[PDB]
DNA sequence: TACGCAACCGGTTGCGT
DNA sequence: TACGCAACCGGTTGCGT
């Protein structure tokens, strides 16, 4: 269609090209002449056929778990928005945290010749780590760790520990000492690391928490309920609660009004993400922020350094958790004690 | 690089090629040795290549509006699920209502040559009309008309006037007469739409809604918070309230708590749009389920019909809403008077 | 000066033998 | 029998003049 073009206009399509992308200098006769022609035939330069010949598909994949949650809608939306500044294209796929569905996207990422890759897969175990390295050609950044896990990529991580240890600290200097926790997968870092900077926090100040105090959650509104209930439902139930993100939270706070408990005034419940709508649960909700923008912007970033600047040494950069302060939490019976 | 392999194999490339996509037979020894070839090598094969000569990039683009609203989100996952089940790679692209943005996208995608397009703009005005017969070479089905608006695209049609009716009925049969309505953007389907079919109810029931009780939102929590404060602020105040959609619902509810009214005890408020967390709002509510994942499949598939099947008609498919009943409504005052 | 030639990127596929 | 030749898809860009 390019010879189609040049052609109309009389020139070679060399020149058709250079005036599309200003790329060399072309007599202004000469320039309309091809923007004429370029406008009859209606035409749009195949992006393929470019990206053939300049190595290069100005694309980006997103390998994403899931992308209707919240946490996770929150981040991709950010991402976007940066790839579309930049002029790069973007391609998102969920793996659902199956490996096979992990394998197959990978591929056909690496064979759509993405320009780089941004990494989503909320749990790691070998077997990933493992494909990923089969892919450490492509440029590529984590954007989940809690600390580098690998030598072939870029990182950003995001203090999932301090800011646990923030939650805890809020409910022990609110009056706090009975308190419960719904922390989500082990197996990731917002679980397990949440989890710890929490756990800190209270061997710090000799609190133990009851094993029958501490549920598992899946970050689901239904583990919210499921928990909240489990902890609320025995003989002895803490003061307040700590759940490892804010739509298990919103679901702990369902149950609670279901089974007749009161926000924060029976119980007082802090989350932890701060998503976009958090101060609209009911009650508002005290929660401990993740930048989730700046997670996005600052992946974004260190993949087109990559790209670009052809960096070959992985890089990490930390990013900050902070305490949002709503509704839902209420001082505890040590409050005066302190 | 594909000459590699085939150097390797000491075949020619057409032979490797062929293996790879078992396009003609190959002896089995033959067959192997490519396979060798291709995995010490680690060979990828390029998609741009082959696109390049096959004319079809296997990728489909989806020309959205916004991607984290619950509703948007829910939408684009589904469709994800379905281009990945069937070889398609996804590209999301938000124009975020903006015809520049949108007429950038657009152009991105004609360039990548997206093999059919997915269209959720929200809003359509002639400009954009316009554009997109432009691209009508390129297959596309929109997904958010309420009729379809164009002979060049497939449609698939909600029902969110039979939607509306649905819920004032509802309300009316509950027990309500005096009823307040905050509903999404008139530019919208889902907007005007609803709206129209809860006033076509009304109307039928003698029911007139004072114009201080309709309040207009815009989709997003704090236009439920505003609206709900403004309705309830009021002297005289509804038994009960259509809100246009899930999300400003939960804004809705919000500020009726704040204010100190109750939920249903003070208001009743139907909802709109079964969002995947509605039974967890506080309380579990009562709203009017929208087919999302069929609205998704639904538009996936009468695409790649078109694409195919090279199909030329434009077709429209139709989809139904349903009522959910949770726990948000209470019967009104007139329920024993019917 | 202002522009054109022809090879190249990496695969597919109709004819042959 | 089982496989290879060479043109083609649609652009880019180093040398020239
Ligand atoms: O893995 C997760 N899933 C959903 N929400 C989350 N918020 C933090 N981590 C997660
Ligand atoms: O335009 C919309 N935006 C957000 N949520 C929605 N639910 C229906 N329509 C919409």
């Amino acid at each position: 269609t390019i010879k189609d073009v040049a052609k109309r206009a009389n020139v070679s399509t060399t020149t058709v090209s250079h005036v599309i992308n200003k790329t060399r200098f072309v007599a202004e006769e000469t320039r309309n002449a091809v923007w004429a022609a370029i406008k009859e035939l209606h035409y749009s330069p195949s992006a393929v056929a470019r990206s053939l010949a300049v190595n290069h598909t100005k694309s980006i994949g997103l390998l994403a778990t899931s992308s209707e949650a919240a946490y996770f809608a929150e981040i991709i939306e950010a991402v976007e928005k940066n790839c579309f500044q930049k002029g790069y294209t973007l391609i998102l796929g969920n793996a659902w945290n199956n490996l096979e569905k992990q394998r197959a996207y990978l591929s056909m990422m690496a064979q759509k010749r993405v320009d780089g890759l941004l990494v989503m897969c909320s749990e790691y175990p070998e077997p990933l780590l493992a494909m990923l390295e089969e892919y450490r050609h492509i440029p590529m950044v984590v954007m989940d760790w809690g600390e580098a896990k690998a030598d072939f990529t870029d990182a950003v991580i995001d203090n999932a520990f301090e800011g646990g240890y923030m939650a805890g600290r809020y409910l022990i200097e609110r009056g706090h000492r009975e308190i419960g926790v719904i922390p989500g997968p082990l197996e990731r870092n917002t679980g397990a690391g949440r989890l710890a900077g929490f756990m800190k926090a209270m061997e710090e100040a000799m609190i133990k928490v009851p094993e029958s105090w501490i549920v598992q959650g899946d970050f689901e509104p239904e583990s919210g309920y499921r928990a909240m209930q489990q902890i609320l439902s025995q003989p002895h139930r803490p003061t307040a609660v700590f759940c490892g993100g804010d739509i298990m939270a919103m679901g702990a706070l369902c149950a609670a009004d279901e089974m007749g408990l009161r926000v924060p005034q029976d119980v007082s419940l802090i989350g932890y993400d701060n998503v976009r709508n958090a101060r609209y649960f009911t009650p508002a909700l005290t929660t401990i922020h993740q930048p989730k923008d700046s997670l996005g912007e600052t992946a974004f970033n260190m993949l087109l350094d990559r790209i670009v600047n052809k960096r070959e040494e992985p890089q990490s950069i930390e990013v900050h958790p902070r305490l949002i302060e709503r509704r839902s939490v209420a001082d505890g019976p040590f409050r005066d004690y302190r």
